[PDB]
């Protein structure tokens, strides 16, 4: 079995915020994570739910997306656009070839996460077949509906994560845009499904959590460390 | 009832290291909570099982003890130094006095906190009250007997904690010096009382764990972290 991650990413790209701006990938929640699986040897394949995305417009920010990350972006002839341009949609990816299911987020995955029935199924199997699940940020949206084909009962069910905290959606002023949308938060999520939502200290922090080969983190300061985790995890 | 902070303390303190230097108390894990209680306006009194401790001597050396917290541990008039000269023993404390048990640690925590049924059912008393248990690094110590009053089962049972790590024994080189003195480490502690041990990235990360009001710190640099968690848990 070649040493392989499947690398998710949300497919709406839709009008969002109150400026105007489309929500979508948040570009160093993709980036990040490729770039940790090339340094430890593991191909990456980039899915989404259409076979298509778009970027969150607000992740093009400087304070967001700069340096090397933003020369990596721009440039097209780099590793990590060439391999985004093999992004498959799920009846094209093979689940026993991936060690590991690392679900990037933006806020885009709060409408096609918890509906992406075939992305869930695939998770599953990974998680079945003795691989890591892995989520940052609104990722764990994924969770709602992803079962553990083992127990029959919800994946995160008396388990342990974290993600985009409730607060954070306050500071960004979006909480009556999801209120408005009928969109459930991951904390809502957590709740629903009686996982246990560990929350950081302070919104942004780099704040990650390794719960077997369940593992999450808060927001895109944690993209890097979600991905070592998940790499840990197998061993 | 007043505003307070029991801060529980090693009592232990004898030779320990293979440099012959004595465990004790980790002067930064009782004083960064000390000075945190004290700017949220949260009186503080020291406490350990046999009401005297002294200084983990490995925790004097300049990366652990330096700058202002040098200054306050050197002047005998420091706030920090004439509250700790007021040290009780457990029989002379009154629980429903306090919101908030906070564990400090040290390796000497190892022979003491697993023994101290006194400290354990004021613990308990404070949680069975509505108020927060907090522990840093070895602090989870005295989770190794600590009865949730209410279900009668290990307070730590189907809870997620973190503490100080099996692998920054290996690094300090004691893990053999535990062994000879059949000791548990704060993973063997949690393994044992079925609680889930959510380890950091790397052993000595600022990190740190809200459980509801089970608060959880990994090492001294989360002693400050794992007291603001404290009392956000309040709220």
């Amino acid at each position: 079995a070649p040493k392989k991650v499947l690398l998710a990413l949300t497919s709406y790209n839709d009008v969002f915020y109150s400026d105007g701006a489309k929500t979508g990938v948040f570009v160093v929640e993709a980036l990040h994570p490729f770039n940790t699986f090339r340094k430890e040897g593991f191909e990456v394949d980039f899915v989404s739910e259409t076979g298509k995305f778009g970027w969150d417009e607000h992740s093009l920010a400087k304070d967001f997306l700069n340096g090397q990350d933003e020369t990596d972006f721009k440039n097209k002839d780099s590793d990590f656009n060439k391999t985004l341009a093999k992004i498959k949609t799920p009846k094209e990816v093979n689940a026993d070839d991936y060690q590991i299911f690392f679900a990037s987020a933006g806020h885009g995955t709060l409408f096609d996460y918890p509906k992406a029935k075939d992305l869930q199924d695939i998770a599953s199997e990974i998680y079945a077949n003795g691989g890591v699940v892995a989520a940052v940020c609104h990722g764990p949206a994924i969770f709602d509906g992803l079962t553990d084909k083992k127990t029959g009962r919800p994946l995160i069910e008396g388990k342990s994560i974290t993600g985009f905290t409730d607060v954070g959606e306050t500071i960004l002023g979006v909480d009556s845009i999801l209120k408005a949308k009928n969109l459930a938060t991951v904390e809502d999520v957590a709740k629903k499904y009686g996982a246990k939502y560990l929350a950081p200290v302070g919104p942004w922090d780099d704040y990650s959590i390794t719960d077997g080969r369940l593992v999450t983190g808060v927001n895109p300061a944690s993209a890097h460390s979600t991905a070592v985790r998940s790499i840990v995890a197998l061993k």
